[PDB]
């Protein structure tokens, strides 16, 4: 069939962590510290908490996938904490969702960091690629900062991964975000890691743009009929045809078409070797035992 | 039994590259280009080339070792070229083995820099642990530089993948190199992930001491006598007792004392965050298409 998922998932007492503020609010998410009893470490975690025997389906699974990764590019999943209401306990990242984060410093971003992002992003869904995964619900919002030159893909809500031999994924009706969408998956609900890309091509598009709104001002229900018609999203004022043309591949309409991530990783790498080439930008350039999840194995 | 070893081992055509340089000289060491046909990008990539039945065994077995590991900490082994003298094609590392290279820069290497190695070269080890491997000749000799901000652990030629529920190796005869060795391997030939940490400890006295030899000018001979007695390799200069009590502790005679490198990685990562804390040293502070090998995937 396929290989044993020999994953572990790590079920956390709660009296080993503490809330320490809020971050968000669907349920309520806190920044924390999560100290395993008996190890001297402290560990800044994101902490993740009705009672709706659907959602908590939901959390679940995505425990269930986020356990099952393991990359520098993906979320780590810490553990679970199973109190009344399912905690989900994940590395803390500071700088909040990367779309927030471009938009809040847009003076003080360069290409040097685009280039580096389009690559971490590209080598995480390579990963993910690998792992037989398809995330669905790639965008900016959904990487993390772990430090401006440090990202993660994240929100595994929609991840699924494909059987044995299945290679399309049919979902079946959903609340899902069609701007980010390629088209196969608009008009027959068809995943696939390329429909990834077509995701990942229009990622690379809101970091470019630093933070605009794709399609911005264009009700949902028509995108399906102006990508047939042939268009796509305009060029960023600040990408070489080079980049562009990059973005504009991950959008073919014939998904085989489309670059691999892997390809991705060569293209966006070579770039960022020399970054005012292909981006041009207006002025270019207690807790002495705090230590970081990506430390702290098993 | 265990789980099968898929890696995929890549055999290369001797046109897809060229020797640029001679790097060192037992066999022959080049620095090169990797061209796969077809992709459009170069790759630096060490290139090492009578024809003994036995050392082709030799070569063989340690590029079937290499292959089976991918870690951002070990060396990347990219293929072997199968003419009349086998060739392995390992990433380039530019600046060499790190013992020769603190030896050429002691006046430029802070505590910043001697911490993060220590780091990366815990979580190699880490990794090699997890993959039931015992590397058995770790040493600053065999750890190369890819730049001063990244190591990697190399010299595959004496490790040992465990068999199934083999916990020990036991070796039979052999030109091994005693002043890194733990006390066990030295009367029992046998070796452990936790004999790797004597020798990690080894490794970080010669970082920490810039290159210096161990138990210099003591024949090899007497080495088991001295460790027996209760002694163990001077206190470097540098370090503070917090330091150097990591390293004695990585010599103790009960191997099940040591520590292990998942706690190397926390100790190491914690210091690095307040490194003049720890170490006390004087003044602390065409290729358009070239793609380095980490980013070169299948
Ligand atoms: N590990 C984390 N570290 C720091 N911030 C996080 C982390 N995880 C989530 N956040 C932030 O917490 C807030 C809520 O996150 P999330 O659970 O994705 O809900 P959301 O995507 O903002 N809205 P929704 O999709 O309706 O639940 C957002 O600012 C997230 O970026
Ligand atoms: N991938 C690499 N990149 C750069 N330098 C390398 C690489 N691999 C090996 N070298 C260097 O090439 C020279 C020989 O390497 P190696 O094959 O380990 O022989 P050695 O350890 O120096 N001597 P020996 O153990 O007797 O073969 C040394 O300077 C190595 O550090």
């Amino acid at each position: 069939g396929e290989a044993p998922n020999q994953a572990l998932l790590r079920i956390l007492k709660e009296t080993e962590f503490k809330k320490i503020k809020v971050l968000g609010s669907f349920g309520t998410v806190y920044k924390g510290l999560w100290i395993p009893e008996g190890e001297k470490v402290k560990i800044p975690v994101a902490i993740k908490e009705a009672t709706s025997p659907k959602a908590n389906k939901e959390i679940l699974d995505e425990a269930y996938v986020m356990a099952s990764v393991d990359n520098p590019h993906v979320c780590r999943l810490l553990g679970i904490c199973l109190t009344s209401t399912v905690q989900l306990i994940t590395q803390l990242m500071p700088f909040g969702c990367l779309l927030d984060y471009v938009r809040e410093h847009k003076d003080n971003i360069g290409s040097q960091y685009l280039l580096n992002w389009c690559v971490q992003i590209a080598k995480g869904m390579n990963y993910l690629e690998d792992r037989r995964l398809v995330h669905r619900d790639l965008a900016a919002r959904n990487v993390l900062v772990k430090t401006p030159q440090h990202v993660k893909i994240t929100d595994f809500g929609l991840a699924k991964l494909l059987g044995a031999e299945e290679k399309e994924y049919h979902a079946e009706g959903g609340k899902v975000p069609i701007k980010w969408m390629a088209l196969e998956s608009i008009l027959h609900r068809i995943y696939t890691h390329q429909s990834d890309v077509w995701s990942y091509g229009v990622t690379v598009w809101e970091l470019m743009t630093f933070g605009s709104k794709p399609y911005d001002g264009i009700p949902a229900s028509e995108i399906s009929s102006i990508l047939e018609k042939g268009e796509r999203l305009p060029q960023p004022p600040i990408c070489t045809i080079d980049v562009y043309m990059i973005m504009v591949k991950c959008w073919m309409i014939d998904a085989d078409s489309r670059p691999k991530f892997r390809e991705l990783i060569i293209e966006f790498s070579k770039m960022a070797r020399d970054p005012q080439r292909y981006l041009v930008i207006q002025g270019d350039e207690d807790m002495d035992d705090v230590v970081d999840a990506d430390e702290y194995l098993i």
